[PDB]
């Protein structure tokens, strides 16, 4: 019934049998991209209409398209063809991966310089990795991957621990043509396998760790209906799943008393991208869009329970679409917990004699996708006390380099011969905010220092200030730690008993932004990592901090493009989108395979309730 | 056995016996602080010689005394007389806080302020606060404490809600003398109680909370042996206990297959400091050293399990001296236990087609302390892969006081009437490091940004430089959050095999430092406050920031009269101190009962192992 419930296998078999019938669904045709649209902004909106989004790519050489079909009623609502050289190329398809080794395999440049090494062309990986833009001309309008070379010793081999330094291919995937080989010099294959499941490497396991049980004896306490519609702890909201952002959450809201309150309409981690810094023309040119240009819930994993979800869990299968439009469910693809957190609550008082203590409590929403060598969970938590928080878990196997004899600015050394390219992993959340309803606005407050003197007389004054950010060209802004700059969205049409406006604090974790020359590649086309909070205007088309086809594009399209419209914020439905990351200088202990490291955000009622909102916690 | 044990009951007994023995504590006597004292720089040593540190204090006004007991042997190692106007006054007593309210009870003064404002001195409750140093000389050599007042309108009443604004009154509580009387004016006393028990305020309890349960079936992963030597998933550590700094981890070493190599030598939370930052002379005074001026571990909870504790517990109940020298049983005083945490490492591969999953857990060592309003949790934790991390939370019930009409600049409004000033809580982590072994360096570490040009044409490449500190000069040190700025405490003696000293590095939350004024009073009694990091040389008798006296002790002592020897610091036996913090602008949440707010830092291992330490972690 719910407009905000999951794509089911049905809509998605009738999507494909309206484009088929339609004519534009023949064989040569793929679908990169499917996906359900949100409803319009409508306060009075009841009409069932279940619409879906599609990017068509064409195998043949084509020109793709993008089209928009209703579900309900069985129709095309519009296509349009798309000018890739102009508004960028559609997302890699899986199937396009397998295409670079194959096409390298019987290349001449490429064999030549394989047996210069020694190397079995039939042992020999390609990552295939997305392209950017560059200086190569010849490339504009065409779908180009760039591969980069692995040894597997054996079909159980971790790869990773053998890059074969010096040499990139670049490949056509339409054409089927390899446009370049560049064979920089011979570096050693690192020799050390990386093999982690392999005893001589592990040593014997332990045995000294007993077991934790954690179960839900009466059950858990959130309920799950209509699908994906959750309430928990006086939250309620419904759980999306799209194959480009992942797990997507809508309607947040909170019931305090009689009233179901408004925080946030819909919160995804809409961009994610990973630049590399090494600057050897082998990998410059490496820059990983995980979200814009690969679609990372395509690659969610099916969640072990006991292994990846422990306690009592309840999965949510969401189902995508594959390349030819038929539904694929991802099996345990979402899970769904509460946590205990600790203490919420404690005093005890000399005066009254009363004891008191309480325990806090977490919903937990998480998902974990692979990409290639990397594996990222993503985590949202609901606490008691009004707190939501975001955090990301980066693991999986680092990116490798030969490490040069000489040693390097950029690299760092793992094993023998083995090196870790220096990176950062970026991420973009896109907050479409509704603190109390759609009449929000941001400020900045930062910490006030106060100087000894009259009013002051013995200097231990301090202060804040709040500034209210007006105007979409005066919303871009930095953190600064040092001040304790925080933001507050609040609505100054809501007021708390206090005649003050209602608010959410977001605290950021206040790590580096992007680190690129501000004259980069990179810079231009993830601009939105350069700096760590831009507020928008929401649009309905606004979606994405890099715009809807990242893959190849020049540049400037998303956040850049929408912030020049400088439109009116200051009391307006509202969009914050915030940038965090990891920069990583890998550690010898991130090797063969990574502990997990985390970053994240956080947003704290600030005066949203008229007192603590968990005074009804009962002691238990 | 071991040197380390926790101190017993006899060991207190003996104590007793000594003193008094030695004619140093008759009955106008009483201990202030009593503490077993660590084994000297040496392996080995005297093999078995316990050593107590006292503070004496005199009710009658004679000079108190420091004195060494060496209750093996039976003997007073050496006892001094103090000139507390030179060196400080001792830590308040838990005697002397209640004199405050009946001596103010008599005075005309106080009095005739309470009839000014129609209130009943048998219900008016005096918070006896420490003093500080500030223009009052009539106090310098005298143990004063100063009296805010709160109105209790029935025995179970929170007085918390109900402050008496515009009333102060300083105290001489050995001479027994009201010494000054400050009325500044009549404020509204705040009528609305704050009483989070009371069913009126709480509404029905919730009744949808469902039960989680923790267990153990086959018990904890971790021993227990020799009372308090504690061994874990490969880590091994002494858990002490002091009475002025709580918890404390000694000896804390990592089992790397078959050697057991050191990492932190002690780790203490060896300061705490509250600052306020409301100019009214009613409360510019106010600044809280909760471990140097109270002990926060005299007042350590009783933690009960399933509300405090939630799991498989393993608890200690730590001994302390009362001020005559019985001892006396902090009952459940610490709680220890392990918990699950999450994913540990994962990675999918495609080539290989391994699936590989494991989870990781910590070890968590804990206790909570009440000083008045405020409650504080310490949490230690060991994980699997060598990350050591400290946590500090904060709850209990914000220090209050009259909201006034116009509005401040410096203080919160919570409730009709209702204010609650600004301030901050900061930490100061004594880390004596062992990183293998007692020869180490600290090196501070930034991004390095690197423009585009030669040698990096595409504006991509980025960097890091690290700097040693060679000399406690220059080891005074400030976050940089946004060049990413840590801390490496490396052994330049001890190398990986890679070649590269082993390291650990420490990340901080970069919050704001002191606000306060440089040229105030808290400034140069809370020195340490206002740097992120500093760096000194071992000595046996540098064990706290502020210096050993810190009640009512002008400037003088503490780091920066330890770094001024500027002694060597690379590659020798060194201790780091690191300042952290939370700056509280209370929010509407807050009242009337603070949900915990948190704090910390952490320690991660860098190129300390080989490779990844968590191999061998099975899949369960
Ligand atoms: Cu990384
Ligand atoms: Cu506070
Ligand atoms: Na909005
Ligand atoms: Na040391």
């Amino acid at each position: 019934a719910s407009p905000f419930r999951l794509a089911s296998a049905g809509e998605i078999s009738e999507v494909q049998g309206i484009l088929r019938t339609a004519g534009l669904l023949g064989p040569e045709k793929r679908i990169a991209y499917l996906g359900v649209l949100d409803p319009a902004r409508g306060a009075g909106s009841e009409a069932e209409d279940r619409r879906f989004r599609v990017f068509i790519h064409d195998v043949s050489g084509a020109r793709p398209q993008e089209v928009t079909v209703s579900v309900t009623n069985g129709t095309v609502i519009s296509a349009v063809e798309l000018d890739t050289a102009a508004t960028g190329e559609l997302p890699v398809l899986e199937e396009e991966f397998e295409v670079v080794e194959q096409l390298l395999a019987t290349d001449e440049r490429w064999l030549k310089a394989l047996a210069a090494r020694n190397l079995d062309v039939s042992k020999v990986r390609v990552a295939p990795l997305s392209a950017g833009v560059f200086e190569y001309a010849e490339e504009r309008g065409r779908r180009i991957l760039r591969g980069l070379a692995f040894v597997q010793d054996f079909p159980e081999d971790s790869a990773w621990a053998h890059p074969v330094d010096g040499l990139v291919a670049y490949v056509d995937v339409v054409s089927k043509e390899v446009t370049r080989v560049i064979d920089t010099g011979v570096f050693p294959v690192p020799a050390e396998h990386g093999n982690y499941t392999d005893p001589e490497l592990t040593g014997p396991l332990r045995t000294t760790q007993k077991p934790i049980s954690i179960t839900q004896p009466e059950g858990p306490s959130f309920t799950v209906t209509g699908g994906n519609h959750i309430e928990w702890e006086k939250w309620s909201l419904d759980v999306g799943f799209d194959v480009r952002e992942g797990v997507v959450l809508h309607n947040i809201a909170f019931r305090d008393g009689d009233r179901l309150r408004p925080i946030i309409n819909r919160a995804s981690i809409a961009e994610m991208v990973v630049p590399y810094g090494d600057p050897s023309p082998i990998r410059s040119w490496q820059n990983y869009f995980d979200t814009g240009e690969y679609l990372v819930g395509q690659y969610a994993n099916s969640l072990e329970l006991g292994c990846d979800c422990l306690g009592d869990i309840t999965y949510l299968s969401p189902v995508i679409s594959d390349a030819f439009g038929n539904p694929r469910e991802i099996r345990n693809g979402i899970c769904m917990h509460e946590e205990d957190w600790g203490i919420l609550a404690k005093h005890s008082d000399l005066w009254s004699g009363i004891n008191y203590t309480r325990r806090n409590r977490r919903m937990v929403i998480s998902f974990f996708t692979t990409i290639g060598n990397y594996d990222y969970g993503f985590y949202w938590y609901l606490y008691l006390d009004g707190t939501i928080e975001f955090e990301a878990k980066a693991t999986g196997v680092v990116f490798t380099s030969a490490f040069p004899e000489g040693g390097s600015d950029n690299i760092s050394q793992l094993a023998p011969g083995l090196g870790a390219p220096f990176h950062q992993h970026i991420f973009s959340a896109r907050l479409d905010m509704a603190i109390d309803g759609f009449t929000n606005r941001v400020e900045e407050e930062d910490v006030v220092r106060q100087t000894m003197g009259p009013g002051n007389e013995r200097g231990n004054a301090f202060s804040r200030k709040r500034t209210v950010l007006t105007r979409e060209s005066e919303a871009v802004r930095e953190a600064d730690a040092r001040t304790g700059r925080t933001w507050i969205i609040s609505n100054p049409e809501s007021k708390n008993r206090l005649n003050e406006p209602v608010g959410y604090k977001l605290h950021a974790h206040n790590q580096p932004t992007l680190l690129a020359d501000p004259g980069s590649s990179i810079a231009r086309r993830a601009a939105f990592a350069t700096k760590d909070l831009w507020v928008t205007r929401y649009a309905d088309d606004e979606r994405y901090p890099t715009g809807d086809f990242v893959n190849q594009h020049s540049g400037g399209a998303g956040l850049p493009s929408y912030i020049a419209q400088d439109r009116d914020i200051d009391g307006q439905d509202i969009v914050v989108w915030h940038t965090f990351g990891l920069t990583h200088f890998p550690r010898v202990e991130d090797w063969p395979i990574m502990p997990v490291d985390t970053v994240g955000f956080k947003l704290r009622p600030e005066g949203f309730f008229d007192r603590s909102p968990v005074l009804d916690v009962p002691a238990n």
